């Protein structure tokens, strides 16, 4: 009872685009065979996805992934290591993002009412939109 | 003004690695040349730096930039529309990491104490909470 | 005949995330809803999909790509002049891998018979690959 | 041997803000400090920055960079693994890149007379081009 590529993709809710590149760097292989070759995905091979998802979710690379998964056990304190470094890029993106939020709605109040804006002079603008 | 690259990429927080990039893909060339090769760097140029700065913080494509930054004036639109919608990708992205983040304080409770985290263990409790 | 967002996934091929996400930002939403209230997709939507497929192939943003569709039409010659800019950028991006495959394989093939790679060395004969 | 964080900028050819940010995600923290509170980068921090930028330049993601520059030496075997891996996934996107400039040709050939480009007729023979060629 082995998945089709297709049936896989649902399953997992992933791109067929994105099995064939799991397979092709070799993260995911399907697992199954019949004869005459043929691809076939197992359960096995959805919990590894699902597996694969869950250090995307936290913001770990493929290259990252490849090794934990490649593990049964991955000690915590390396580990706890790993995800609080994930943790620090998140609080710095956090902090970006706030401002550039605030950059953009000030940058609007300011041009609105423009018609029509010189390029230059809208840069300069944003760009002293820092200290 | 002028500046050899090291020193345009200098004052301009932007490696000298970015210039030549930038140089190559045609989106910053050097104004000026020394009469041995090497690039001189003009004012205008500092500006047309600080305008790609600007406008890849809005989200633009360097594509979209370049077409821009070719044209002195604007429709004020270009930019109203596009912040309005990058606005929505940000708010989007706050809520989506703020999650992340409170996904993390609950994974940590819950393998602190461990010797070591069983992968299949933790990304099935993981997917718990999605 | 229309689909709801799973079937709608296969037949663009993208994902229930990447429909949601499009849904949020207002980049695509369903044309239509079920009397159970379940999101229901449009040959329309499937069209506009398509297009978001497309363009994105290209450097473009998600902002610039809704700003695309709702135009209908571009002018054909800053469109292509964006185009040749992209092909620019991959040119140089496949000259890069180019460069780092085989910086890859000389290090790779270096550090071949060693017990252990040390990092430190390892960094520092790949820098001195200039 | 000591920078201060523009010396140091310069000589890795890395950005001041980029030093910034390492340092608040602790990749790279200055391993000395000025009286005045500046931070004085050593010779040790030198060689943790070519590091970094080694494996960059390589396409290794910074928490990879980190796992990797917090232990000293690898084992041949595994390190040989991981560097397989990440070439892998440079074949992947050169192929891609390859298949996308190729997209763009046929593209660039049809509207290549139009006044205008219809959004619509655009990505329908962007699709069944890459289809056709599949």
């Amino acid at each position: 009872l082995a998945w089709l590529i297709s049936e896989f993709a649902s399953v997992g809710d992933v791109t067929v685009r994105a099995l064939r590149y799991y397979d092709k760097i070799n993260l995911l292989k399907p697992s199954d065979y019949t004869e005459g070759g043929h691809r076939l995905y197992t359960k096995d091979d959805l919990y590894v996805l699902q597996q694969i998802q869950s250090f995307k979710h936290l913001g770990f690379s493929l290259g990252e992934i490849q090794n934990i998964i490649l593990q049964r056990d991955i000690e915590t304190e390396v580990f706890l290591r790993q995800m609080h470094f994930q943790r620090e890029v998140l609080l710095a993106e956090q902090e970006r993002i706030a401002k550039v939020l605030s950059h953009m709605d000030e940058m609007t109040k300011k041009f609105q009412k423009e018609e029509r804006v010189n390029v230059a002079l809208f840069s300069s603008f944003l760009q002293t939109f820092i200290w």
